[PDB]
């Protein structure tokens, strides 16, 4: 039958993905570049370099445009390896 609260529906799709991006980003814009992840990565203990950050950004790319965004996350993430 039918059920009032609904705490069936427990299916991590994109939308619990959508999240994960607005982690990674810093104001929230909607895309993701070196100069912005660069930030965020500070935040680590181990100290990155800007050349690092490169390789991020070249497997997180799908679009070749230079950023990513949900597309490119939702795609990046949905399989990386
Ligand atoms: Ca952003
Ligand atoms: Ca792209």
């Amino acid at each position: 039958m039918v059920r009032c609260m609904k705490d069936d529906s427990k299916g991590k799709t994109e939308e619990e993905l959508s999240d994960l991006f607005r982690m990674f980003d810093k104001n929230a814009d909607g895309y993701i570049d070196l100069e912005e992840l660069k930030i965020m990565l500070q935040a680590t203990g181990e100290t990155i370099t800007e050349d690092d950050i490169e390789e991020l950004m070249k497997d997180g790319d799908k679009n070749n445009d230079g950023r990513i965004d949900y597309d490119e996350f939702l795609e990046f993430m949905k399989g990386v390896e």
